[PDB]
């Protein structure tokens, strides 16, 4: 199992920070239109203006990315880029039944939500600032390419380098999700202006829609902070 | 670092379970009244019908009891063991500052709460489905004796064997919890009828007891399920 740590440091920009680190063992896929179905009902949700604390979460992550010298109007967090590409075509497209169900936790709790395959980690996860000199495997122009992060930003990274570059903008491609993983690995990221109670119930839409599709899928959920 | 697991196959009968799992190790007890002045609000609000799930929680808890072949009526959970004395009793007698504390909880938040001697353990717990072999130290009319589990039975077990009939029926004797042990383990047990921040309030209702109660003690929650 992977236990993610995060450096002191970090509660100079985000203090009061709090995710659920949720580990998954998964199991024969046997109800595959969950994440399809949960989707849809999710751009509803946001199209009827739900939920109420989008805006104020939302300009929370936008104030933390600035803190770490990011311009999050170009690159902004995951959950944001969701919601505003719902309201600009009233829905999204599938791509995967376990992406399109955490990226429906994602929307209708107006939260960062991230997947990545267990498997490929080196090493456990660890939020740090960065120094400039980490490697982060990603696309450049649809074909794998390396680059660094910012000195300073801040990102997930295992013993290799890069996992996720600034905070939660963007994935790289070594530790990406896919639903036939049989080792999976969600961090649902979120901070005051977000009500506790309410990461937990995401947790809790993620974890029953991820049991429906894959019957005797096991989970092991800790909540984490700085 | 008590680490249990749970058996893919509870899926097929409690779909949606979670329990919180809290590892504890324990400091000098400064506030012995910590048990007994929450067991007695607990009773209070329990007369008074608090909390409004119990009876959805009572009930789904006994559905899962008869589809592995218990009779309810006979062999409750313990959440109902204790609901149903308070509720006959008006009342309900302390045994010991940290029990009290933990029935409490379970009476608060009408859900089954184990606690148990982790140094009593030979490995680690696992929930199973019983084949008929397993022994079990009990009591029978005061007296210590030895059970098997039925063919089908849901158990906790350890490498020697099991440590709670029925699920949460009736613990044994061996791993029996005292104020005074050094290591200690919590499973606070539920389905989707209890709401999911419901179960984290009654996790913290016992950690920040506990806490009050042992100053210096550490503790560590993980919430997993099937």
């Amino acid at each position: 199992s992977m236990l993610p740590s995060i450096s002191p440091e970090l509660a100079r920009i985000a203090p009061g920070f709090r995710a659920l680190s949720i580990n998954v063992i998964a199991a024969p896929i046997r109800d595959a239109q969950v994440g399809e179905i949960a989707l849809k009902e999710a751009c509803q949700a946001v199209i009827n203006g739900q939920p109420a604390w989008a805006q104020a979460h939302i300009d929370a992550w936008n104030t933390v990315l600035k803190a770490f010298g990011a311009k999050p109007k170009r690159t902004p967090c995951s959950a944001e880029a969701l919601r505003k590409r719902v309201l600009k075509d009233g829905t999204m497209a599938a791509l995967d039944p376990v992406v399109d169900l955490y990226n429906a936790v994602s929307l209708r709790y107006a939260v960062p939500v991230g997947g990545e395959n267990s498997a490929a980690y080196c090493g456990s996860p660890r939020l740090v600032f960065a120094d400039g000199s980490e490697t982060f495997d990603t696309l450049k122009e649809g074909q794998p390419a390396t680059e660094s992060p910012e000195p300073g930003e801040v990102i997930w990274r295992d013993d290799r380098g890069v996992t996720c570059r600034r905070w939660n903008w963007r994935q790289g491609v070594r530790t990406r999700l896919s639903a036939s993983d049989k080792a999976m690995w969600f961090i649902l990221e979120s901070l005051p202006e977000m009500p506790v109670d309410e990461l937990y119930a995401a947790g809790n839409m993620l974890t029953d829609g991820l049991e429906k599709m894959m019957p005797g899928l096991r989970f092991e959920s800790t909540l984490i902070g700085v």
